[PDB]
């Protein structure tokens, strides 16, 4: 039996089929999720992407800075699975930041309107989603989002890091929100995993030096995590989503799950 | 349809059946599980209040401060199972304090024999178990405890804090040694559940209910809690546990899952 | 002896003579320290204001979301101590957020534009002051921010909590820029103080609730600190201050300083 | 001039001059203070050490396992310093755990009467000094513990690492207590100091494996330091212990201040 079996769930941030989103999707899809999808920008490209999903679902238009869409996503949602049903879950898997508060480029550099767009993006959305969504959302519903540990500065990770921060705070907020629905608001603190972020934008933001980046993954992850950690495969943290997004973790809200191998965990 | 189907697992610490372990084992049993369980001292009794869960288990004795019962534990689990079969999960639902340690009775006048003895009971034996059972345990499989946060001291919770802040330390390096045979060790931190050593906190089981206590914690838990709290419910703590035991949280490690409403990420 | 002896340091943040700042000065200057002072829009008003401290100090304009200002701070600084002089130590008091991000105002009903003001000035403010001082900061010198306690979600701090989270993280990723000029970076989590912006900010944001503001208050600080807390006594968190600028806290960097009675380690 | 100037300090845990204790000792006299130490065991070895403070102290013995030692102990204090006369504060740096339970030694092999024995000296004994001391403490006065951040599991510290998760609980239920005497308690997490106990006792426990994850030690907790450590130079935690024992930090109570080049706040 599907550990999601018949639950409606929104899955947003998928952009390529390495995306922790896809796995996360497929996975809810092989436990018997009805799913809709979001994507961003990309629409088409994104639809050729979730063709390759186990089952067909819906795809919707959302850009997190788009008041418009964010008005309208209710609607549209409710169109896609029928009126008189709802969500039992919600993903957010969303993130982005200018190169400028990434990488080699010094942190004092970063301008704010770079920084505010991305925790505007990666930390504010989660409200913003949770606002429209909740009204459509059953009684012992779940939403989601991805979180890296914040708890502890790094290189490389510089504003992103800050964005997570925020993140967490309004995570715990959020849950407050949803309480009053009977839906729970969790994080999954992911560790690191091969996605096309985690090439194109941090790496990218890395230059010359990106093989320093690979040195502080293996590092702080698989050498510190008891049980190890592979960045290739996706699987354990979907899974973990899947989790949150079921019926066995009723009694937790505010608050992180750490998918990392155990990494935060230990000191070396 | 079973979350735990066809998993061998050893569950500890009942005495009642409002006792965590009890609903732990109960929810473990509904969800595909063959059990093993545990007992300290009253078997007889402990015997009778097993026969009321869905299923036959076989029941040993297990004092975790006898090194003989610590020395055959292994094999007495070996022959209740069959002969190369192995345990998947293994669950630490144990605890003890003496009443000088506890309650009204003042923090200083506890003496170290009997702090000792608590934490004897209550931190070691996380590892003694664990020391015992890992060599008959199947990699992909779970070791789980259960904690009350005690990252804040608090009125009556006394000495017991500091055994739960030892043990939540010792499940950090269980993890490590978990870890060479592909298992995991985490802890859940319950919200609080009305049980036997509950009422034996303040001034013995059997007195009235003690309005200092229950006010404490409807104050602690309930009321921060964004889901709510109910004391007399242990079944969404039995659901997170066997989540942990499942596979669904494969990459969480050395870890706390809060069981608690959410109540720890709200400050009031 | 002055435990700032001929130290040179700058302080924002001066609006009343409630202000933690204004106390932070007074203390310091008690303590043998050169001042030189930063004020916000109402620069008539807060000379008045400082004429009051024990000691005549410099007063400069510095709006932390005007470019020009923060450009031109390390030179009229230099002017005010005189070149070939720097300073020992840099305070940040200050923060700011529009009523829709704080009281009883929905969470969901902030808009962005209000909530990224209020992190810009809250938390962005605290890395660019850095960027413009720490090239006229000795070694051995010491930069400090206030917070409050963000850990935990809780009612009508809001959206400010979300940017003390933000300030959190920053404050950890200054303290590496910093390091590489001897410099230490720490933030004083305060418990609550009558001052202007708790008053009229965060209790005219309660409009009608205001009492409720009081409760909470005396609830997760005086009640819970083992040695009160007194919110009319702004004090002991001006004389935690000054520690953190002095040479006796030598070792401590990225980290946050708890002047709260204590409150945060217990439950209640 | 004296940070500390008439105070009466309390100082145990003195072996050699490398000692923590040693250095506390000495630069709470350069800052004024009256001192009587406590010592264990090798009483004329620690007389010969002690002479070589920059003043005279009286030095009384202290086995912290011996009841008779500690029902004895404020009556010998205050024939040390007059009577009439009290202590503002308290200094415990104190620890011990057999070879058993440390280094390359197995962690599931070390017997509990071990583990008790380095938890009864490392942990309870916090407590049971402040029950004997708090009765001859004025008020505004401080105890402070030594500590080394537990937080997360690591190598060769293993039992230790437990001992000092309980004794920070312990330190926070101190707290309470010391609060009604108008007294503080708190601990210093120090960076790695290379005394008697960090080379013989757990330097000891690795054997073979020591010369290099000594220097692993200088090197990491230097390189994640934003300011740098050495672990040579006690001088940074003896003066963050007496920022502590001074009036400037009077309103943080069981808290632990991070004395450790902010080592903790980096990832990396
Ligand atoms: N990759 C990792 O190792 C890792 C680890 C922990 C957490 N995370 C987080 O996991 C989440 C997913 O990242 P990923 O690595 O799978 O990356 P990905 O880059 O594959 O996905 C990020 C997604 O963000 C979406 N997005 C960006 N701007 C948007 C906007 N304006 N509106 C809507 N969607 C927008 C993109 O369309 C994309 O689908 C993010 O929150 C990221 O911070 C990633
Ligand atoms: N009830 C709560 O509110 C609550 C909440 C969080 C955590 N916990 C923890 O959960 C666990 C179970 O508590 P519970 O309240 O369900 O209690 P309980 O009613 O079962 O009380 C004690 C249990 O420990 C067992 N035990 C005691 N000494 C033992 C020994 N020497 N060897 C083996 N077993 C021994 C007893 O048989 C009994 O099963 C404990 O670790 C407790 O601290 C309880
Ligand atoms: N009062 C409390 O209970 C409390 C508790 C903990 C921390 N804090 C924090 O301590 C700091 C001081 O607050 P306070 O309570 O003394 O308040 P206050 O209202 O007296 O001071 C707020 C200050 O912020 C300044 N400010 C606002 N926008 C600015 C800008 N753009 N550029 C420069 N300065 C600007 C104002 O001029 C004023 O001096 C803040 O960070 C506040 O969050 C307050
Ligand atoms: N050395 C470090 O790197 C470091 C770092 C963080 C914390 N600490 C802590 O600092 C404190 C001092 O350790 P140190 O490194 O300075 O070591 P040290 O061995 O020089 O001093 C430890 C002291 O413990 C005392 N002691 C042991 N058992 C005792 C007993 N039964 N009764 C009374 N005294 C007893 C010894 O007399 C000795 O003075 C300890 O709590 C240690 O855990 C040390
Ligand atoms: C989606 C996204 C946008 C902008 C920045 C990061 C984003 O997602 C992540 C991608 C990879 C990682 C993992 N990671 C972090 C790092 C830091 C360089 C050490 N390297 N990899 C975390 C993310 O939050
Ligand atoms: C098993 C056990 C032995 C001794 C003391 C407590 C024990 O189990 C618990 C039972 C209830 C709780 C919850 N709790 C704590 C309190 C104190 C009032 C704070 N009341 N209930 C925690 C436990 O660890
Ligand atoms: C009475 C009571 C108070 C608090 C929690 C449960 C309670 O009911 C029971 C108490 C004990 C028992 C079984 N039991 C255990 C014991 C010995 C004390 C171990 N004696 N009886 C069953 C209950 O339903
Ligand atoms: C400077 C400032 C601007 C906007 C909002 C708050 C500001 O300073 C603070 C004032 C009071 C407090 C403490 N506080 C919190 C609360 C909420 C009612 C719980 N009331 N006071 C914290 C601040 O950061
Ligand atoms: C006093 C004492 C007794 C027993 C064990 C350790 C003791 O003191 C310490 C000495 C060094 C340190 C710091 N340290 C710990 C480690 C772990 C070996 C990696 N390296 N340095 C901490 C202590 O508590
Ligand atoms: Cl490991
Ligand atoms: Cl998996
Ligand atoms: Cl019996
Ligand atoms: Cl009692
Ligand atoms: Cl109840
Ligand atoms: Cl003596
Ligand atoms: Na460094």
């Amino acid at each position: 039996t599907g550990l999601l079996d018949g639950k409606r769930i929104l899955v947003s941030g998928i952009i390529t089929d390495s995306s922790i989103a896809f796995h996360i999707a497929r996975v809810a899809q092989e436990q018997g999720a009805q799913l809709v999808l979001t994507g961003f920008d990309r629409l088409r490209l994104i639809q050729r992407i979730t063709d390759r999903l186990p089952a067909k679902a819906p795809l919707l238009e959302l850009d997190v800075q788009n008041e418009e869409h964010l008005a309208s996503l209710a609607g549209r949602v409710t169109e896609a699975i029928g009126a008189g049903n709802k969500l039992d879950g919600v993903v957010h898997s969303i993130g982005f930041m200018p190169q400028t508060g990434m990488g080699i480029n010094p942190f004092f550099d970063a301008p704010y309107a770079d920084v505010s767009k991305g925790i505007h993006i990666s930390a504010y959305s989660y409200a913003s989603m949770a606002k429209a969504l909740l009204p459509i959302m059953n009684p012992g519903g779940s939403i989601v989002g991805m979180d890296f540990d914040p708890s502890r500065a790094m290189p490389a990770y510089n504003w992103m890091t800050v964005a997570k921060s925020a993140l967490e705070s309004v995570n715990r907020f959020v849950a407050r929100e949803a309480g009053k629905y009977g839906v729970r608001s969790n994080l999954v603190a992911a560790g690191p995993i091969r996605t096309l972020a985690m090439s194109a934008i941090v790496g990218g933001a890395l230059g010359e030096e990106a093989g320093a980046q690979i040195q502080l993954l293996e590092e702080g992850w698989d050498q510190r995590a008891p049980i190890g950690w592979n960045m290739k495969d996706a699987t354990p943290v979907a899974k973990t989503v899947c989790a949150l997004l079921s019926d066995w973790l009723p009694a937790t809200t505010g608050d992180i799950i750490y998918a990392d191998g155990g990494a935060h965990t230990q000191l070396l």
